[PDB]
């Protein structure tokens, strides 16, 4: 249904979860794909499985911490050298934080904002010149419903996310004259390492309880792949008239009309 | 997953514009599609063209007034009889209305309100028994950015469309336990009979369709610098109607080419 | 304060409507109000004249769903109190129903009541408002407009339409100096809540205690029901020159119910 | 507005909206403390205020709100001098003009730090006081940029959004201890910036009043003029006072009709 064989897609934080699910979806659409992450071994393992599942795959995997501008510049340039100028950028890297206002220190605030903001600023700034040389150029920033609907034990992440949402609109407006669309998704509760971590403190039942307590209308946790599909629609020419917007991937958690 | 071969999709107002492009994308995904519309001739013509393009397609088209409760109940009956119980429903908004507040009589207010609300309430109420008996059931209501960002010459339509946007959120929550997801799209300026007619009545005679629409898009400050295409709107609807949006309910997709100023 | 103002309050014989009239008279404004029940209209009228001696007060039976009545009410206000500078639209109730429970008739009824209770008085009173200084319209509304609730489907929808209409009127009327804003009430103390308290099973909590636990149970952060006077104070702010750079907006009077940032 | 029983703290109170807020609180009979970075600016302001309000209970101290210890000492000084604080108002430092392309990492960090800590520090320092008082309320001054960004205010818009989100979380968290929290969203308000821009205009023929009217039309402000600090101050006062006793986790629009959102 979606044919991205012409595309060169970059995914930051692509070695697991939503990022990996996104990379998988991209290879399947025949796109040349590049992904980065900090952990080299998980990165190469993921890389091997990908090449397995997708024999022809044009795939480039590189260690890179998006918090380091210098690393991001080098990653962008190595991407261009290996696959050509990027046409798609998915900023996924990120790690939520559990804290009330009372529990969040200045140090934790700074860390939270720096992570949520620069994991988007760095890759966008380093790859924009490649994006703006390509047709069907699109950026997708992964975000959470917290950005528009805060939760009590996610005070700092919710506020940082809000900033990043606002930034997506600004980037959409700024880049539109150069042909680059910019959107994001707002995930709800999605199965993750963290949620299996908590479980260890059947699984498909302890989660059902969680979704029931969390009042998720669809009555289950989200799947990484589902987040990936919204990303894919937004990254692809299927949404060519959509920019400066978000797709809700929360299972009906947004109380707002 | 854009393999909708086992889906039964219903599109109200599907003989033209966004409705028609949605039907095409549905047939193309292999779904069995039913659609209705008022103009019989328009409906028939679009029907035969669809069958040429999609040989072997399971397609049921019937003249229907969605504002008429009884007609809609009958059209739902024929749909289940003809294709089987619906799994997807797409309510394709009637039309807009150009009017400031000062220019909107009581009669125009009523007419606008009833159109936007009942064009959704009737099909939904009628097909709900069907949608709720299926798996992967979804409803998409076609709406406009006017719903959350009003425009001066579209006062009544914006207000009516806000109501429907709100109702979409309610239906999603209410139908959730039964497996039926409910979303909308929010179109911007999208090529249509209205813009086509507006281009016929234009003052700038020197300009052709291509030039006039670009001038219009610039004048409207559309960041993407052009009017939307019905197929683009149809594509967002297809995503929301399909299992690809399986964890998305009570929401909307923006199809306005960057017109929404809200963050 | 508002002694130079002519304030009209549609639906002003009880609840938030009456509370707004009370505040307006207190601010020293000439005040007009309408409602359907003449008996209650006049009882309210009679109490207010006592409470506010020498008050410039005009009260009249009017169904806001009837254009010609609203028109007659507007003409009468001008003859009696002079040209209107402030308009508060309050008329209308809430309807309890799921989507399933809501008939076509009920939908039509709700849409009619919510919309025309605003459209009619605004249209009838605009010419007065647009010849006055410091002219303002306030449309009473509910958080339901942006955050619908399950057993209030039809009302939530019509309220959202009216909310969107407030934005359009603000933008439309601003060249002629008329500001337009609304409020979004949460759970407010009504005779209907008094009803339930009276028949509590079979607690020893007084009104304030029972209402407090009810609020916790409805997860209102502020931990109690809203009082008509609190809605009225926001209306007063929005009606008055104190909010002269505020148009096309809403003030949240829900006690913290809005989940949206 | 009888706030004679109130003790109100205004960070950023030496000029603009902050000073208009300080004046309104004082007219309302409240004990008032404010802080600022420029000593000379703060002193001049403090002095003028005393001449205006003879006998006022007024404390003013230089303080960098980005410095947690200065803020802490300031909060100590406020309590010892005026008594426990019951009202806190956090005035937005200022806006930064640049596009995304124009914003360096450094600019991004200071912009985020400024907007976030200018709220985080005073809240955390004063909260123990606020929760000791009835009718306690916090107001955070913000901009419409938080929900409706503008192209030459990219970093500030995003930082404003973060802070608007935070206001919702703080109202929910502090609600149990009786402290309400809200903000305001200013549009274009007369200020040093605009006076500066007026001073460097092409059309010298236009004076201040004519120029801002034209500017207002150009910016498509429905009310057709720039706001005045006193207008922002009046909305902050409403939100700070018992008049808004059932309002928390919210914002009041003070943009003159610039919000396109219904
Ligand atoms: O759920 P996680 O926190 O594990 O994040 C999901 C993905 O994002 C990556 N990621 C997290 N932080 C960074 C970072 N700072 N720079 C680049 N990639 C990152 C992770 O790889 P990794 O944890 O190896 O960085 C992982 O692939
Ligand atoms: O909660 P309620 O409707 O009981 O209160 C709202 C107020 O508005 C008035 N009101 C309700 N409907 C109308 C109407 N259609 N026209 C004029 N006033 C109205 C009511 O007075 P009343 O019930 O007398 O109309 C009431 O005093
Ligand atoms: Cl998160
Ligand atoms: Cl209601
Ligand atoms: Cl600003």
């Amino acid at each position: 249904p979606y044919d991205l064989s012409e595309a060169v897609a970059v995914v930051t934080g692509g070695s697991s979860g939503i990022g990996l699910a996104t990379v998988e979806l991209l290879l399947e659409a025949g796109a040349a794909v590049a992904f980065c992450a900090r952990d080299g071994e998980r990165l190469r393992a993921a890389e091997s499985a990908l090449r397995q599942r997708f024999p022809g795959a044009r795939l480039f995997a590189s260690v890179c911490d998006v918090l380091d501008a210098l690393q991001v510049r080098a990653f962008a340039e190595a991407c261009e050298r290996t696959l050509g100028c990027a046409s798609i950028l998915v900023n996924n890297a990120g790690q939520g934080r559990v804290s009330t206002f009372a529990e969040t220190t200045d140090e934790a605030w700074s860390e939270e904002l720096q992570l949520k903001f620069f994991s988007v600023i760095h890759p966008v700034r380093a790859f924009l010149p490649q994006l703006e040389s390509r047709a069907d150029a699109a950026i997708v920033c992964v975000n959470s419903l917290l950005a528009s609907q805060p939760e009590p034990h996610m005070v700092a992440t919710s506020a940082a996310r809000a900033g990043v949402k606002n930034l997506v609109r600004s980037m959409a407006f700024e880049f539109a004259p150069k042909g680059v669309r910019v959107n994001g998704i707002l995930i709800g509760l999605v199965e993750s390492g963290q949620w299996r971590r908590r479980f260890e403190a059947d699984w498909a039942q302890w989660t059902a309880q969680l979704a029931r307590n969390k009042q998720i209308p669809l009555g289950r946790l989200g799947k990484p792949i589902e987040a990936a599909r919204a990303i894919l629609f937004l990254a692809s020419p299927l949404s060519a008239y959509t920019t400066g917007s978000h797709i809700d991937v929360s299972g009906g958690l947004s109380r707002h009309a």
